[PDB]
């Protein structure tokens, strides 16, 4: 009864999900799981000025995020990455910028913007030709390593590695740079995902398209392995404004793919495929920390 990744993707979107609380101008980078039988997102927050974070009161249908809670975070957890690690029964949340380059907190009620632990560094590295440093970074184990990949707002993917004994902990300043290409092709937004029913994981990033921004996809039998361009081009992406269905963005931009099993193997059904994405109004301009992002979901047509 198992699915496998389509060579070429179709989706539908969903309309805009969510506006912004009062003193938010957007809504961003967003990681999700399915947390006892509701929609548990995280995501960034800009003020225009400023970048924090928050997380929105648990919902069961994505058609009611609009009403849901906006809970700010006190302690700005930027591009976040949440996930439950099982063999420690554990909630964490990994992000970026603070004392570290990369931080991660930990709590038993992910629920709670409020209720993490002290942050703690997950990766003290520094990267080559890149304005920004290390970005947004996610977090993926199979059975036997924890992965950090991150990118670079410069054409390179990046991995980390440890043993999934020695998680939760820090990475260190050491990694291997796996993809390089232009700037356009691998900017930032990396995530990687476990296809379940298949012998095979699946890595997004993001790139700079002449129509906007969109993903592309690649394949690997193992997390320490190669990369195999999928759906990799902007005629062709993982998802991007060619095969969306969504008509009011032209930009297909950080998010998560839906997990409903929150551990940290970020394993996907192929089967019920679906894309918590940002998007914006093709009208809006401006300074790129003001742009209003919004929430919107993909789902796949099969
Ligand atoms: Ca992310
Ligand atoms: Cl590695």
């Amino acid at each position: 009864g198992t699915c496998a990744l389509p060579s070429t993707y179709r989706w539908s979107s969903t309309g805009v999900l969510a506006q912004p609380k009062s003193g938010w101008v957007a809504l961003k980078d967003f990681t999700t799981v399915t947390h006892n039988g509701r929609h548990l997102v995280y995501g960034s927050t800009s003020s225009g000025s400023s970048y924090g974070s928050m997380v929105f009161s648990p919902f069961t249908n994505w058609s009611d995020m609009a009403s849901a809670g906006q809970n700010a975070m006190n302690q700005a957890a930027v591009a976040p990455t949440l996930f439950y690690f099982a063999p420690k029964n554990i909630w964490v949340l990994a992000y970026q910028w603070g004392s570290w380059p990369f931080i991660y907190r930990t709590s038993s009620d992910p629920t709670d913007p409020n209720g993490w632990s002290a942050p703690q560094p997950l990766f003290t590295g520094s990267i080559s030709g890149s304005d920004t440093g290390p970005i947004d970074q996610t977090l993926i184990a199979d059975g036997q390593n924890m992965y950090l990949f991150f990118a670079g707002d410069n054409g390179k993917i990046y991995r980390a590695s440890m043993p999934i004994g020695n998680f939760p902990g820090n990475f260190g300043s050491s990694y291997t740079t796996i993809m390089s290409d232009t700037k356009a092709n691998l900017f930032e937004g990396v995530q990687v995902y476990k296809v379940q029913g298949q012998n095979q994981y699946l890595m997004i990033v993001e790139a700079m398209g002449a129509n906007g921004r969109y993903f592309r996809s690649f394949t690997a039998s193992s997390l320490s392995g190669s990369w195999t361009p999928q759906a990799a081009s902007e005629g062709n992406p993982f998802a991007g404004k060619a095969n969306s269905g969504a008509t009011w963005t032209n930009d297909i931009s950080h998010g998560d793919l839906v997990r409903d099993n929150p551990d940290q193997t970020m394993t996907v059904d192929p089967c019920n495929l679906q894309f918590l994405y940002q998007g914006k109004s093709p009208n809006a301009g401006g300074d790129y920390n003001s742009l209003p992002w919004r929430p919107g979901v993909l789902t796949l047509r099969r």
